[PDB]
């Protein structure tokens, strides 16, 4: 067909829209109905379009992704599992992005220099494993993974998977970009079909157009308050309607990004002229030209069916601020001042933080700068502390050039390295004592307990970058930028005009310094060295194969009450130091989860000793003594981040099964991948029949089968037993992972020995 390369770094890897077209046509012949846009891109990437059973919410699709992207907090364990596979080279375009391990402390260059010193061992391991297996490497300082992907790798119709739950960001350029755990990335780098449960499709019709202070972030802050954090589970969110053309390409990426907070498989927007424009300004006019010739396959079919439709009128949407400890507690900015007051949420804002992958684009920096120049024109500066993270080197170089960074420095902000930083708790915060109740407002996405600064009483609210700037200048939540007055230096009351800024640089982007490192596709005879006494890296020992028996008299390690996020199961911040060391990071296992017995975090009863202690220590004690254990959880267990450490750690410390009312998708897949049994109650009221003291037998593992429930015998202390039924969503591919001990063990059996 055309020979248009997938990116500037892979001149020989061509976009296959011909293949996409061919597969869409095979599938629509079978289904005889309109296809949504997500169905076109997803079913157009099927391994076997002619034979695949396609039922939304029901069948597992065997897909062929176009490329794999990893960031350095998850790439370590994905590459250690790739090293166990024994395979010589990755089968599809793959990149590593070093963005998670740069701690904010001093700002910019100083923080970057220090992270390069502190994290040398890790960055060295990833560059070397990258050179050897043929993975591209974006060096520290290059930018947050999703901003580098939008700028260089996402195009209309791509199917991309990434080891990070905010990989949906790339839906802002018309592709299907899905968050997975490191073991799923290994399947694709290994060349075997990736499986995904066929999604439902929620259509969101946008009407009207944005104006004034309302920005793209408000659309997804409103959708999250509507759907709630579990409302998107099992579905792709597909935006459509006349209002779509009112949003910039990075604005579309913001809305798709935070779809992660409602549990959605991903989100996507149809190819339009704002995307074409962004592709041309990022050096990819030939890809825009080819997508124009294939435009039919890059928009939804007329009259396609959504399983749920939501309609939002962009012209009536007002500025929102969500939180404090869930991203779906939504408030208009005009009322957060009074709800806070009523609820006892601290009103004075300590720190205002703009950035993260959700809101770090050129336009976000221009709109924040536009608020800040108005304050400056009245002789004001931020009352709160104010930090700014540019999403990539190209954006840092261009906002510097076009004057935005200096305005933001002059109102009192500190520009941080192009990295996650305070968003995953990589922040050396010292203005509050630990346990001090305080409020910070961010333009981030999650705001779970102790995620930004490990302080559980920090109240974090997420909003748009221009509203963080306005509230940082006022320093109080009781300020509405739309209505209220600030007092300048000169004694006059003045009002903030709504920010206006260009979506893209008028001139071209300044690319900044060189940060990509191509694999030697010649040499590749690197030895990857992992010191056997390293505290940060450790080669994996394979998990045990299933012994062929039922699981009798399992001890309950903990019965969790309430919300149990992957940040509750395997915290980040200081623990990021150990993301390549399974035994060392297992010391944070479930330390944030609330135990129903006492309502305490990290305090469970050891069954043998009858002493209450830390959860990691109690799991190690049971493991040491041969006691197999179980976790009993509530609804949406595993909400959040895709980090597979939340599944690897319970497997390492002797866990066998996790029985909940429901699971978030990526955690449930990670649990099956590591050879654990994720099971749900056939009747959620049975959660109330199980007490911490009871022992459980899971029965019927011998004829474990797709669609057949498992019998659980609850053994009460008084001799009383009760049988309940537990559902599972395993197909026969996944039952093989369980029988082998893990998915990686199974792949190694298929290597003929
Ligand atoms: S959500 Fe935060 S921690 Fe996760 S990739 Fe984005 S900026 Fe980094």
């Amino acid at each position: 067909r055309a020979k248009v390369a997938m990116s500037h770094f892979e001149p020989h890897e061509y976009i296959r829209y011909d293949l996409l077209e061919k597969n869409i046509d095979i599938v629509r012949k079978r289904l005889n109905r309109p296809l949504t846009l997500s169905e076109k891109i997803v079913y157009g990437h099927l391994d076997d379009p002619a034979n695949q059973e396609i039922e939304r919410g029901k069948t597992y699709l065997r897909l062929r992704p176009d490329r794999v992207a990893m960031q350095d907090a998850t790439a370590q364990m994905a590459m250690l599992q790739f090293i166990s596979s024994g395979l010589p080279k990755v089968a599809v375009p793959s990149t590593i992005h070093c963005d998670h391990l740069i701690e904010a402390q001093l700002g910019g260059e100083k923080d970057l220099r220090r992270a390069k010193d502190i994290n040398q061992e890790v960055y060295n391991f990833l560059a070397t494993a990258g050179a050897k297996y043929g993975v591209g490497f974006w060096r520290p300082g290059s930018g947050i993974i999703h901003q580098i992907i939008l700028e260089n790798y996402a195009y209309p119709g791509v199917l991309l998977i990434g080891t990070d739950s905010h990989t949906p960001n790339g839906g802002g350029l018309g592709g299907i970009c899905i968050g997975v755990g490191g073991a799923d990335a290994v399947d694709v780098m290994a060349g075997i079909p990736w499986e995904l449960k066929c999604p439902k499709v929620i259509g969101v019709k946008l009407t009207g157009s944005l104006s004034g202070w309302t920005s793209p972030k408000d659309v997804i802050l409103k959708v999250a308050g509507i759907l709630t954090v579990k409302g998107g589970t099992g579905a792709i969110v597909e935006y459509h309607g006349p209002g779509v053309d009112s949003i910039s390409c990075t604005g579309m990426a913001t809305i798709c990004n935070m779809g992660a907070e409602i549990g959605a498989t991903t989100s996507v927007f149809p190819y339009n002229h704002r995307m074409k424009k962004y592709l041309s300004k990022t050096g990819r006019a030939d890809i825009a030209n080819l997508a124009d010739e294939f435009k039919d396959h890059l928009v939804p079919d007329p009259g396609c069916h959504y399983d749920q439709v939501i309609e939002i009128n962009l012209s009536e949407l007002k500025p929102h601020i969500n939180g404090p400890f869930t991203p779906d507690l939504a408030h208009p900015v005009a009322e957060v001042g009074s709800v806070a007051e009523k609820e006892g949420w601290p009103l004075d804002i300590r720190v205002g933080l703009i950035g993260s992958c959700t809101n770090s684009s050129y336009e976000d920096m221009g709109r924040s700068a536009a608020v800040a120049k108005q304050a400056l024109a009245h002789g004001l500066k931020c009352k709160s502390q104010f930090t700014i993270t540019p999403g990539s080197e190209q954006i840092r170089a261009t906002i510097e050039r076009d004057g935005y960074a200096q305005v933001l420095r002059d109102v009192g902000g500190i520009v941080l390295a192009n990295a996650c930083g305070p968003c995953i708790g990589q922040w050396d915060r010292k203005d509050i004592k630990k346990g001090e109740k305080n409020t910070i407002v961010t333009s981030y996405n999650r705001n779970f307990t102790g995620r930004n600064d490990a302080n559980p009483e920090t109240h974090a609210f997420v909003t748009s970058p221009e509203i963080v700037t306005a509230l940082a200048i006022a320093g109080t939540l009781k300020f509405n930028p739309e209505t209220d007055f600030l007092t300048g230096k000169d004694g006059k009351k003045f009002k903030l005009e709504a920010p206006d800024a260009d979506e893209l640089p008028r001139a071209e982007f300044d690319p900044g310094q060189d940060t990509y490192q191509h694999p030697p596709k010649d040499s590749s005879g690197q030895r990857v060295d992992v010191s056997p006494t390293s505290q940060r890296l450790q080669l994996l020992e394979p998990f045990d194969k299933w012994d062929g028996k039922d699981l009798e008299d399992l001890q309950i390690l903990i019965k969790v009450k309430g919300k149990c996020t992957t940040d509750h199961i395997s915290a980040a911040g200081p623990w990021l130091k150990f993301r390549g060391h399974l035994d060392n990071i297992s010391n944070n296992l479930l330390i944030g989860a609330i135990n129903i017995e006492n309502r305490k975090a990290n305090s469970v009863r050891n069954a043998v000793t009858q002493e209450f202690g830390p959860v990691p220590d109690t799991a190690r004690y049971y493991k040491q003594h041969g006691i197999r254990w179980v976790v009993i959880g509530d609804e949406n267990y595993g909400e959040g981040s895709s980090r597979e450490h939340s599944a690897l750690e319970p497997r390492h410390l002797g866990g066998r099964a996790i029985i909940t009312k429901s699971f978030a998708r990526i955690h449930e897949t990670n649990l099956k991948k590591q050879g654990l049994l994720p099971l749900t109650f056939a009747d959620p009221a049975d959660y109330n029949k199980i007490h911490p003291v009871d022992k459980l037998t899971i029965q019927g593992l011998k004829d474990f089968a797709p669609g057949k429930p498992l019998k659980c015998i609850i053994k009460h202390p008084n001799g009383t037993q009760e049988t309940i039924l537990l559902n599972h969503t395993f197909n026969e591919t996944q039952i093989e992972w369980f029988r082998a001990g893990s998915a990686l063990n199974r792949m190694k059996e298929l290597q003929q020995k």
